[PDB]
């Protein structure tokens, strides 16, 4: 009938039924599980499946006001019907495509903004037709986007996929991120992670500068033909500088990071279609650059050499230094980004968020796909409540999924 | 043929074999789930699951050996056959319940202090009858684990089932726990959480001392019968008094906890027996106590006292000052069981000693059952290495189960 959802914390107790609007050893700590993502495709989505998901998807749309509109719910539903028998596939209206991202959004189960769902500018990008226009629509979000430090949240739609040879896709995983490089010293410089993709950008022309915050440019592919490299106009990129409140050495760190996070390489699936190329970004989340990527190891892992500014015993596990130093490190971000006023939000003010989003959304449609791995921040987990809440994990539609690396399945013109 | 796992922290691939040998909206974040679970019966185990289950164990612990029995290995495989046709059951040498209960901790999915696992002090109380001889052997296991602050892992097993009609089982989530009381004024004194278990403890006879700190009783059943009330020996519970290196008004916080972390009402599956009744202890690892016993809002909840106490923003979430306090909390913790002389382990050490072990596993069998959402300490948790490990969570046999709270399910006599 439901699953009972618990929260420990409060004894709070939850019936989740939405569960059963579903899709399809316990693979749970699993980064990219298959589950979680949609691949290629060289030929269309077989008639049979696609009406079935669009006369679904239509319905959804429809039953979403408050006050019904039968006459126009059956028209839309007939021309539907008739625009795939015809066509082989179909166009949303505008409205059916804001309502969509939206809802994929309100479906990420690894999504902890959620309760700004509602709140999403959306560019109707789905008649670009070169890499060029899709460069200049990239920009266009970014500018949007940044809005001078007062971040927006927005999605911008490229042309949804046809017969899955023809694919529009941003090859970055991040519209905004740093490259890595592989120095002579045999030191690396910059996010160690990029070193791959960074190598990818230089090999298809791009002028690599060997800094430690170098932003990797736009690597696009257009109606599915090979990717071009196009560099990010530097007055798009904000950043932000690190200062720390009180440890003035904190500044001759020499750190910044960029101030827009949009993600890049996921497709969007809805109501049988599927979009190889739709970025979108909201704001950040304090501890994804004090903690992730300033002290992962394989990141910029400055864990240690903070830990020593700061007179800790950096050689003894059990004096806790390394909590001591994180602390600050998220401090000096928060504290940046406030100094230069560019939105930004705690992970405590972030959960308590995310619980009464959680609260709100099993009120209103008896469920909320949540993935504890991801939702519970990188640092004081039980200090934040929802890591004393149950959850379910389970895969609805709209979504936003996974794809695979593109360089892996791209056959070069 | 085998499952892929990655360690994003250090590219570092294991392949999965191990969980071939299993047994059994995705129910991920769920504290007790029904697969977790082994329940009551009335009635002995149907041969036909018995004795290839029999088989199937013996099989396993004489192909332990670096040097194989086969004599003894058939001559026990007979023997044991013949025991079931005869009795409908059987009995494990010392030597097999020894395996038996290592290998059951070796298959913990929820323990980080498994590279311990072959060190464990086994006490064979099968032989047990009555409820005071359970709390005289329970007084055996505390005293010798205890040693005095330098703490040794054990386990006692009591009579496996029968017909589950007689079954031996401590009513008590853990052996030393302290009491929670609803105070006149309203308020609760001590711990929160065992409200509901003090007051059946009450209610079977037990005097309440509304202290802030007053360690339970012992509430043991023996041979199935009504549960019998046992206040456990003052002398026996070592306890540490917290201080801070530093704060000296920490201690007027009057804080303390027992040295002795002992689960106490799990069950004991091993080759088609049951063992509704086997307590073990480990030591602590800092992070239980520090964090989750002083800190979560349900528990001692201590966080904002603390905040107070060092001259924190109380009032603003974002100036992180919960993380603040909770460090100061865990370096007391840490810091007064060292002072005085009593083992427990910090998480950080505690997650590289796992990966360390979990390496050790992938070689030696091919796999590790591993629950990421209990492994990731409650603080700090990219900090440590377990974080960025992918882990497979599957339930082998021999295995530690949790079982229906007893009250729940007990015909009163
Ligand atoms: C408005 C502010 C927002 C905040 C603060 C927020 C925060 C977060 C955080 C902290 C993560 C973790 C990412 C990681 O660990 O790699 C995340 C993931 C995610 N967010 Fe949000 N988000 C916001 C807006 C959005 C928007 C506008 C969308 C979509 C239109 C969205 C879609 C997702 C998805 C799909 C993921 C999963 C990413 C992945 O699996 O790699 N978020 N978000
Ligand atoms: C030698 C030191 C040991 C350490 C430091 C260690 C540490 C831990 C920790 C931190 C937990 C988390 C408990 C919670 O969050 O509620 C745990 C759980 C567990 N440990 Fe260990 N452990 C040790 C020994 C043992 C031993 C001796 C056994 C069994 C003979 C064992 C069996 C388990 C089991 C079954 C759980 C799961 C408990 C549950 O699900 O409630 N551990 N251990
Ligand atoms: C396969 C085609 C099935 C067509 C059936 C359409 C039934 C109309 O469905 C209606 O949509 C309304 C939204 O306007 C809802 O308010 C109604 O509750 C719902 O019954
Ligand atoms: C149902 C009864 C089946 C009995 C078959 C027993 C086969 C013996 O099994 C043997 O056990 C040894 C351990 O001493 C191992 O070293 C051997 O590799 C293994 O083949
Ligand atoms: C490893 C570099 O990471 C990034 O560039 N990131 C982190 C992952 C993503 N983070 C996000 C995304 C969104 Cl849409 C909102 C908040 N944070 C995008 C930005
Ligand atoms: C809520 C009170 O918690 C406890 O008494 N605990 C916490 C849970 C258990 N912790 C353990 C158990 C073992 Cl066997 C080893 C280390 N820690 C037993 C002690
Ligand atoms: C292996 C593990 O799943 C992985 O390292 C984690 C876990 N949870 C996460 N949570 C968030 N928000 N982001 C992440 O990248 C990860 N990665
Ligand atoms: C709901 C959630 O699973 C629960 O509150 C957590 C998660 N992980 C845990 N991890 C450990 N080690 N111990 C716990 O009690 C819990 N509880």
């Amino acid at each position: 009938q439901y699953v009972r959802i618990k929260n420990w914390g409060s004894g709070e107790i939850l019936h989740d039924t939405l569960h059963h609007k579903a899709t399809s050893s316990c693979l749970g700590s699993i980064m990219n599980p298959k589950s979680l993502t949609r691949g290629p495709r060289d030929k269309p989505t077989p008639l049979e499946e696609l009406l079935p998901h669009a006369i679904e998807f239509i319905n959804q749309y429809y039953g979403s006001f408050k006050e019904a509109k039968i006459e126009e719910h059956l028209a839309r539903l007939e021309a539907v019907t008739k625009e795939i028998e015809t066509t082989g596939t179909y166009q949303l209206t505008l409205d059916e495509l804001i309502f969509a991202t939206k809802m994929a959004w309100r479906n990420a189960p690894r999504c902890i903004g959620r309760i700004q769902w509602s709140n999403l500018q959306v560019f109707d990008a789905r008649n670009c037709s070169t890499a060029q226009e899709m460069f200049q629509h990239i920009c266009r979000h970014i500018l949007y986007a940044t809005n001078n430090g007062n971040i927006r949240s927005a999605i911008t739609v490229f042309p949804q996929r046809s017969d899955g040879k023809h694919d529009f896709r941003l090859w970055n995983s991040q519209l905004i991120r740093y490259a890595g490089y592989q120095m002579p010293d045999g030191t690396i410089r910059g996010d160690a992670a990029t070193l791959e993709f960074t190598q990818l950008c230089i090999d298809l022309g791009w002028k690599p500068r060997y800094g430690r915050f170098d932003v990797l440019p736009l690597v696009l592919q257009a109606d599915g033909q090979d990717p071009e490299v196009f560099e990010i106009p530097p007055d798009l990129v904000l950043e932000v500088t690190m200062e720390h409140p009180k440890y003035e050495w904190f500044q001759e760190l020499g750190l910044k990071w960029y101030a827009l996070p949009a993600v890049a390489n996921m497709l969007l699936e809805v109501g049988g279609l599927e979009f190889p190329a739709c970025p979108f970004n909201g704001w950040y989340m304090g501890t994804e650059i004090g903690v992730r990527d300033f002290c992962d190891t394989q990141r910029y892992n400055i864990l240690e050499e903070v830990g020593r500014r700061m007179g800790l015993e950096t050689h003894t596990l059990a004096s806790l230094w390394k909590d001591r130093a994180v602390t600050e490190i998220n401090v000096a971000v928060l504290h940046s980004f406030q100094k230069q006023n560019v939105t930004i939000m705690d992970h405590h003010t972030a959960s308590e968020s995310f619980m009464k989003h959680m609260q709100n959304e099993y009120r209103a449609r008896g469920g909320c796909p949540a993935d504890w791995i991801w939702l519970v921040p990188p640092v004081s987990g039980s200090i934040t409540p929802v890591f004393h809440q149950e959850m379910l994990n389970y895969v609805l539609s709209p979504f936003y999924y996974y794809q695979i690396e593109p360089w892996k399945t791209h056959i070069w013109q």
